[PDB]
C-alpha cells in the first residue's frame, strides 16, 4: 500500500526514569524538542491513553501537514507509541521508550515517515512486490476456514 | 536505520468474527496460510500476549532467514501485531486484524518487509535523511531537561 523509512535511536540521558517519562508524556511540550512536531490543533486529552486521537501539525522533509495522531500503545512509565495520518496519504509513526540505565535513563525514539507524499508514485511502486505474498496468504486463509 | 515496504490487504470469510479471530490467533497454524512463515524454532507459550518472543523461519523475496519475532500488540478478538528482527538487516512486521463484514468477517493482513538485505545499500540510504531529525530531537530533549 505504501512505503516507509524508519529510524530508531537511543540516547543515555542523566535524567531519572520517572522524570524522562513525565517529560515525554507532557505532550504540550512535545513540539519544543521533537523536530517533526510543530503544535497541536485539539485540546490535549485529560488522561492520555490507548485509542486517543489528537490533531497536530507535522513538518517532515520540507512539508507541513495536519496529522491525526492515534495513540497505539500506552505503557507508563515505559512506552508511548503513536500513529498519524495526513493529507495526501502521509503516514507517520512515533515510538518513545524509557529504560532505566546506569547514570540515568535511555530514551529511545523511533520515527517512521512514509506515504505517497514522501516517496512519490514511482518510488512507492516498490511495494507491489509484496502484494503477491499478501493476496496468496489471504486466499489460502479463506480456503482454510 | 532501515527502509520498509508495507502492504495491507483484506479477505472476506463467511464465518463469525470470533471464529476468524480464534483461527488467526492460533499462531501455531500460521505456517498453513502465511506464505512467508515456514514454521517456528521456539515453542509457543501456553497463551499469547504482548512481549512474547518466539523464533521462526521466514522466506521472503527468495531469501530464507531465521527471525526472532516479538508480539507488540495483543487485542483479542480484534488484532495481533508482531515484529521480527532477523539477521542480515531484514525487518519483518505482521499485523492480523479481524472485523465483521457482510456474510461474516474479514481478515486483514498487513505484511511489512525491509532492511538492507531487501533494499540494498543504496536503496536503504533514504532513511538517513530521517536519522538526522531523530538525532536532533534526541539532542534537543537531552539539552532541554
Amino acid at each position: 500500500s505504501h512505503m516507509m523509512a524508519s529510524v530508531e535511536l537511543s540516547a543515555d540521558v542523566p535524567i531519572s526514569p520517572q522524570d524522562t517519562w513525565d517529560h515525554v508524556s507532557e505532550l504540550s511540550e512535545l513540539g519544543e524538542w521533537l523536530v517533526i512536531h510543530e503544535g497541536w490543533r485539539s485540546e490535549l486529552p485529560d488522561q492520555l491513553g490507548e485509542g486517543v486521537q489528537i490533531v497536530g501539525v507535522a513538518r517532515a522533509m520540507g512539508m507541513r501537514n495536519r496529522v491525526t495522531w492515534r495513540v497505539t500503545k500506552w505503557d507508563p512509565p515505559h512506552e508511548v507509541a503513536m500513529t498519524g495520518s495526513g493529507k495526501g496519504g502521509t503516514k507517520y509513526g512515533v515510538t518513545l521508550t524509557v529504560r532505566p540505565t546506569k547514570g540515568g535513563s535511555a530514551l529511545g525514539l523511533r520515527l517512521e515517515l512514509g506515504g505517497r507524499a514522501l516517496f512519490g508514485p514511482l518510488g512507492s511502486a516498490a511495494a507491489r512486490a509484496v502484494k503477491g505474498d499478501v493476496e496468496k496468504s489471504l486466499k489460502q486463509f479463506a480456503e482454510l476456514y
